[PDB]
């Protein structure tokens, strides 16, 4: 059952595909979720967009320059918010001669020239954009209303989180960075490529995230002490080579327009965009999220302050477990390699 972790595609055809929930539980029981990160290709027909010709005009309110400090493959990333600008001004500066994409052969050239130069000429992200570009009439797939068991949060208690249940949109230049980090609450995640250049992803499989953990310890121990959960931060880089030498496993996958992939809970993830592109995301879950939502270790110095009640998840989906879990005795032991109950049809 997917033994060796690797990182999986599928292909699901138009059918397998409209029901979410269930194309989910579908590659976990096929071994996908071991490896933290996993791909899906839409059947040729499918489409959430018409055209993208009329967005030049859409705001992104509060765009970030990206200054990253460090060498030897390890760096953290720090955050200038830049002034408002529309896509169409962003476009500009992603396609000047300035900050567009080196020329190159292989993707193995791109990798090494981003691992080179992310620490100069710092790019701007224009990140975290609350809305989404599906068409209204869209119904597989939906970023906007996926319709799982997250839904629990703002049904019972009215609680919309941005970018977690709801969308966000993210367009990249060259060399635009997103750091080393679990979901919020282990949650699951989705990413759409809605157009432009690839977006380039590195994955730990979650049966070694603690090891991974450890490490990013040992390598930025300032930021340990003051914060359990730093990595929870998202500014923590750390190259393919630092990995590989720490003997910390891991795959790699790019992802191009038109792709999904889907982050599993406790997947560790990290990547860059090749140039002018846009993602659309949000958070997602299913009934094995739970046990990892009741355990999540949260950002302790709170610069990351988002944090999801698990009762209502617990009362309905574990009434035995509820008091145990309550007077604060539940101990079960997460297993990493579990499919989700939601499978056991397959
Ligand atoms: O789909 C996902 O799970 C995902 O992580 N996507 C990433 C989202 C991301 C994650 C972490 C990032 O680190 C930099 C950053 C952190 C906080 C605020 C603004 C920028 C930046 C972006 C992406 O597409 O760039
Ligand atoms: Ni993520
Ligand atoms: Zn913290």
């Amino acid at each position: 059952l997917n033994p060796s972790a690797r990182i999986m595609t599928f292909y699901p055809t138009m059918e397998e595909f409209r029901n979410f929930s269930r194309y989910i539980a579908y590659i976990e029981s096929q071994g996908a979720h071991r490896a933290g990160l996993a791909k899906v290709v839409p059947p040729k027909e499918w489409k959430p967009r018409a055209s993208y010709d009329d967005i030049d005009d859409l705001v992104i309110p509060a765009p970030i320059q990206q200054l990253v400090t460090g060498q030897s493959g390890l760096f953290t990333q720090y955050n200038i918010q830049k002034k408002a600008m529309t896509v169409r001004e962003f476009r500009k500066i992603a396609n000047s001669d300035k900050y567009c994409t080196p020329r190159y052969s292989e993707f193995e050239e791109l990798e090494r020239k981003y691992w080179k130069n992310l620490t100069f000429n710092p790019p701007i992200y224009g990140a975290d954009v609350n809305g989404t570009l599906y068409e209204k009439h869209v119904d597989e797939w939906n970023i906007g209303r996926l319709r799982t068991i997250l839904d629990l949060v703002e049904k019972e208690s009215g609680i919309t989180i941005e970018g977690v249940n709801t969308p966000y949109l993210y367009f990249g230049m060259w060399k635009t960075s997103f750091a080393w980090h679990t979901e919020d609450m282990d949650l699951y995640s989705i990413n759409y490529l809605h157009f432009g250049e690839p977006k380039s992803w590195y994955s730990v499989p979650p049966e070694h995230g603690k090891r991974l953990e450890r490490l990013a310890k040992g390598f930025f121990p300032g930021s340990a002490q003051s914060c359990e959960a730093f990595l929870r931060h998202k500014m923590t880089l750390i190259s393919p080579l630092m990995l590989k030498k720490y003997g910390i496993p891991f795959d790699k996958v790019t992802q191009e327009a038109g792709e999904f992939m889907i982050t599993f809970p406790y997947g560790y993830h990290a990547g860059f965009n090749h140039g002018f592109n846009c993602a659309e995301s949000t958070n997602f879950a299913t009934r094995r999220w739970i046990e990892y939502g009741k355990q999540a270790v949260l950002c302790s110095c709170r610069k990351d302050m988002v944090k999801i009640s698990m009762d209502v998840f617990v009362r309905k989906f574990q009434p035995e477990r509820y008091k145990l879990w309550k007077a604060g005795k539940d101990n079960t032991v997460i297993d990493h390699t579990l499919p989700t109950p939601e499978a056991a049809e397959f």
